[PDB]
């Protein structure tokens, strides 16, 4: 019966063609928002929604088929949970302090250098991450793991890049 | 001279802490593109301005100081004027036969491939790209073409890296 709703809710979000664009994901994702007074955030824009499509787009049709828009959608659900349960004092927002343990929820665990990064390039003056920044952000981040492991098929820790593969993978995000 | 004339221009927009901030630079690229009714836009947006500062914050102040503005600056300028002469249509927009003539002329040389994948990324369900996302492809494309080079100084076409830094040369939205 799961299955069975979720079938048809991704019917009504993908229309004729059976694929979520871009523009369809933004509408859906910014009206889940309105319904949750708890998640502060300036909407999810046009681009930022380009990123995740191509970033998920594993068939290359520039849209989201039922298996991955299923795999995106299920992400954002875990993680909503996440970002609220890691607000501890109900800012609407990821602070700086409330960050790494977010993450580590999420199951990644990073180190000091990295989460500084990822505030310095995702989070706002304040330090502060909103909603969509953080949907954008793991939605990379779990790409990028999902990409290294892919590439490391000895499982050594290591992977090598090639200029063509480079470019697919980071303009194509 | 003209050497004065953008040394005081970057001392103007950067203000009090002598530094270009995301916001900042949204301001002044915004007030750029009103001045071009030929530069079709929907605008520079947070998300975008962010963006740009982050691949080209070298020094990881979280903002742009005098060198990384001035090798934005003058890419853009030199991009906008590839732009211009690349709309042979004067749609204001450039158009999937037009982008790898305009890419061409900005120095970069690319398989039909990924083609496919910016124009999916960047462009309308037309296949026309507008001003904005035209500027964010490019510094986007050539900062990750200055990446790789810097980690394959031999020209092997290959680079090898581990999860860390993996992390840190893709995590850019
Ligand atoms: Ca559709
Ligand atoms: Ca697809
Ligand atoms: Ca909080
Ligand atoms: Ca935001
Ligand atoms: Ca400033
Ligand atoms: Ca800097
Ligand atoms: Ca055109
Ligand atoms: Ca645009």
């Amino acid at each position: 019966e799961e299955v069975r709703q979720f079938r048809r809710l991704f019917a009504q979000l993908a229309g004729d063609d059976m694929e979520v664009s871009a523009t369809e994901l933004m509408n859906i994702l910014n009206k889940v928002v309105t319904r949750h007074p708890d998640l502060k955030t300036d909407g999810f824009g046009i681009d930022t929604c380009r990123s995740m499509v191509a970033v998920m787009d594993s068939d290359t049709t520039g849209k989201l088929g039922f298996e991955e828009f299923k795999y995106l959608w299920n992400n954002i659900k875990k993680w909503q949970a996440i970002y609220k349960q890691f607000d501890v004092d109900r800012s609407g927002t990821i602070g700086s302090s409330e960050l790494p343990g977010a993450f580590e929820a999420a199951g990644f665990h990073l180190n000091e250098h990295l989460y500084s990064m990822i505030i310095r390039r995702y989070s706002d003056e304040g330090g502060n991450m909103d909603f969509d920044n953080f949907i954008s952000c793991l939605v990379r981040l779990d790409a990028m793991f999902r990409a290294f492991k892919s590439l490391d098929k000895d499982g050594t820790g290591q992977i090598q890049v090639n200029i063509q593969e480079w470019l697919q993978l980071t303009m194509y995000s």
